[PDB]
């Protein structure tokens, strides 16, 4: 559950990643908007872009890019603080499934698909211990968010 070595791996290949924050986080929108139209729903400004070009350039999805790149910033950085972590997710983990009550495994999805464009910018050196050391992030901030849901006593309305 990230050494400290893997929390530096997965920090330095971040960081190099959150310095395009901007494009990048378009990229895995759009791209988990394509995978999956109905997560579109939720947003009340692409529920019908569907052209992945109308979205692509945006600067409201952009704007959503520019949130969600933000807080797994936050904790990629404080990787080691538990507690930060912990409480970025929860506050994240509660507005999702309170304010914008978005199903839970979504981000379970969102991830993935995050995983894969690191593994895309990483081609060259994506190491087992590295890529390893990447699901872990993936796993932990899953369990994290679906532990608010929880929390919350979450169900999803008709
Ligand atoms: C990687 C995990 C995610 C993070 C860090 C994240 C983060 C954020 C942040 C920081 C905001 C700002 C608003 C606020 O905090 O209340 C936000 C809004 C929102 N998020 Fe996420 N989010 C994540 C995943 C998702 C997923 C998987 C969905 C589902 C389809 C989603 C749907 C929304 C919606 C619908 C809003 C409100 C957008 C709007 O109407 O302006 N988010 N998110």
């Amino acid at each position: 559950e990230l050494s400290e070595a893997e929390r530096k791996a997965v920090q330095a290949m971040w960081a190099r990643l959150y310095a395009n924050c901007e494009d990048v986080g378009v990229a895995i929108l759009v791209r988990f908007f394509v995978n999956f139209p109905s997560a579109k729903q939720y947003f009340s400004q692409f529920k019908h872009m569907e052209d992945p070009l109308e979205m692509e350039r945006s600067p409201q999805l952009r704007k959503h890019a520019c949130r969600v790149m933000g807080a797994l910033n936050t904790v990629v950085e404080n990787l080691h603080d538990p507690d930060k972590v912990s409480s970025v997710l929860a506050l994240v983990g509660k507005a999702h499934a309170l304010k914008h009550k978005v199903e839970p495994v979504y981000f379970k999805i969102l991830s993935g698909v995050i995983l894969e464009v690191v593994a895309e910018e990483f081609a060259s050196d994506f190491p087992p211990e590295t890529q390893r050391a990447w699901a872990k992030l993936r796993g932990l901030i899953y369990s994290h968010v679906t532990a608010a849901y929880k929390e919350v006593g979450w169900v999803q309305q008709v």
